[PDB]
């Protein structure tokens, strides 16, 4: 008897992916993560590798990518892919942020043991739902996405939970490129020319 | 204090998603998807540049997840080969910000030139745009302000563009009745 | 007492690559690999999702291009990523090709299981070193490399054997291209205007 | 026969191979690729569009995987943030079968504007072309025709660039030293 319109259907939608971004815990965390980056990279001139699997993984991509237009190197390793060579593209000084939501994705977990192997100074920043597990647990910091409910009918497709994960992401950027004071000239250099109205 | 700064931050993200313009075009995105891949079974090609672009890669992945085949075509690929990823029934999602992303344009004319019958939805903060104005149903960002210190890196806008992707697989996989049997043959087995 | 120079090196590296490809071995494998792509994809409108990891995963995915460029449509699906819901680009009629040198690739053995299970209908041709392998004997296909020696230092990194693997990717395209009689003009069609000289 | 057609494909593809022009600016290539890299401590970054841009990506893999660090920029997304990935001491590897791929010609000036002083190799069908005259290093395919049917479809060339990108691999691994326990670190434990 109770017929809902896709338009307020939506509305609710739009609704729960706010909150979802409003409940991402904020604590001292944040400050911990900015400061191994500026050091990490924009001090020791080493470069942000990220990686993740699945649609986390596609959210990896999208915070290299924001890192590397905000003057912070960035590049994503996929976490498979690493165990068949490409795990040497780390170098010296090179920071990791890796996206689980559940913590012991199994790609994940092989990553840090054989990047531990390479170099066992190498850091890592975890964005996780669940702060409790293993990579979490193991990481030098970890960011919690306050594990909020799927808008997925049946509760599992990521949705709000990567809809978090791309917010920690843009946070990530912003804190950073206050401080390194990245300039208007220094995103022209990295960009086409219509990014600057030319 | 960081701790302030990164909670207005928080609330400006929550607010663009909360001001995404919620009209008819929802509908008519979501029957397109339903009729051209459901239906028809073809599927859904996205596509995007930068970050915009990595947004329509992981629209293409939940999509996948949830029933509805889909891949990223990347646009200046595209002109290069990939275009012959395309077959009969398949549908286009593209996004740009600006709505007149060079890449963009250029695919949908290459596209058009194949398949004259083919479709598009496109994702946009600009819908009085090219894209926009020839497009089948345009969707808009709302335009919101970035959260860079420049007002220039894509995040608020990103943020946003994921949103909808949300939307459109939430409001298809109610449609498409699509079940939890079929989506633990679409993962691993850890997801069951 | 025996200087090689890099000219003198390099043109031996050239004799060990030409003759790596001049022993790929040939047999009536290609006439039934070329007759299931044009049944399956020229034919009953499926598509050619294309699979490997690491450098070998790198010529699936020129593979699948080269066929987009020559009238057959095809994908690359990333083996691991599939287990993640990329599996669901699968669609009726489609056909798998799958690039594992070692014929036990952990995560395409992974995706043959889960890709059967989503449809046991689904059939696939396997490139590989190895015909003895369980991916090779599972195939309804095997095209061998012939195992040609790599020309790395320690005899380890693919070089000549993933060039043996472009080289059987060019003739699965250029042989089904005969068959489908492929035009000028359909080139055209998924190319930008400089390639037709416009 | 099929048969007799493959063997003919062969016999082309493997002359093609032969046929690769062999200088010094190998050496040149590899000189630069041991300095900047493995001795400056950059990283080689490839880039090429279409099937040439996934040759390159192999390249870089085949560097990665044997010491040298090494990574793909796509030639269009550099100009939307991704040249951001650029730092000190890094150095160009560029693939363009035509010497005059857009975004790669793009792709050079913008990145000499953000740092001059970085260098390029390219390999390319047309050592006489714009980018073949601005390389620090040019790398020439032969040019062979391609075996296609319609002698479009790269084919040849992208066999000659993944063999070239073997040649380097190889000849730089010589000079650096590489040894079977720095490659066991970058790979999972069956390649043991
Ligand atoms: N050792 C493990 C590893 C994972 N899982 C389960 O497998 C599912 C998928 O988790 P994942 O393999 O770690 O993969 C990711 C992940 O990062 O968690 C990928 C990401 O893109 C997204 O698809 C999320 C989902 O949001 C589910 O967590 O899943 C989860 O329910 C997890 O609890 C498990 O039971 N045991
Ligand atoms: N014919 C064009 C095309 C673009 N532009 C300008 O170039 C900039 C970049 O827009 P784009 O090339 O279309 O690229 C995208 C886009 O999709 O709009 C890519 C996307 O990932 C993201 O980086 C957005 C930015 O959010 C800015 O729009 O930019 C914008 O300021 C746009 O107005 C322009 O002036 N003229
Ligand atoms: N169950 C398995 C699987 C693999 N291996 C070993 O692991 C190594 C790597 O093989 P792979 O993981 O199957 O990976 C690939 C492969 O497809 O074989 C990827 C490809 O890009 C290339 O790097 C090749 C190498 O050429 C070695 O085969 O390796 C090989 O020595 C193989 O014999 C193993 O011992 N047991
Ligand atoms: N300013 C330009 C640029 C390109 N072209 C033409 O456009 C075609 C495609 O060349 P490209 O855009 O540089 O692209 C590549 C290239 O790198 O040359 C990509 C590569 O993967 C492969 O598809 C090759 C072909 O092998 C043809 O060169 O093409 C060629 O015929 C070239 O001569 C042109 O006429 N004018």
């Amino acid at each position: 008897l109770y017929f809902q319109g896709m338009i307020e259907s939506i509305q609710e939608l739009l609704q729960k992916e706010a909150q979802a971004v409003l409940n991402i815990p904020v604590t001292d965390a944040y400050e911990k993560a900015v400061e191994l980056i500026v050091e990490q990279i924009h001090r020791k001139k080493g470069k942000l590798v990220t990686s993740g699997m699945g649609k986390a993984g596609q959210i990896a991509m999208n915070i290299a990518t924001t890192f590397c237009s905000t003057g912070i190197p960035s590049v994503f390793l996929h976490p498979s892919e690493a165990q068949h060579g490409d795990l040497g593209i780390l170098q010296e000084n090179d920071l990791l942020l890796l996206i689980s939501n559940s913590g012991k994705t199994r790609e994940i977990v092989e990553l840090t043991q054989l990047a531990h192997n390479l170099n066992p100074g190498l850091k890592f920043i975890v964005i996780t739902g669940n702060p409790d597990s293993p990579l979490a647990s193991e990481s030098d910091v970890c960011l919690s996405t306050g594990h909020p409910a799927e808008v997925c009918t049946l509760g599992m497709t990521p949705t709000t939970s990567t809809t978090v994960m791309t917010v920690i992401g843009d946070i990530l950027v912003v804190q950073t490129m206050k401080r390194t004071e990245f300039t208007i000239e220094e995103y022209s250099k990295r960009h086409h020319g219509g990014y600057l109205g030319e």
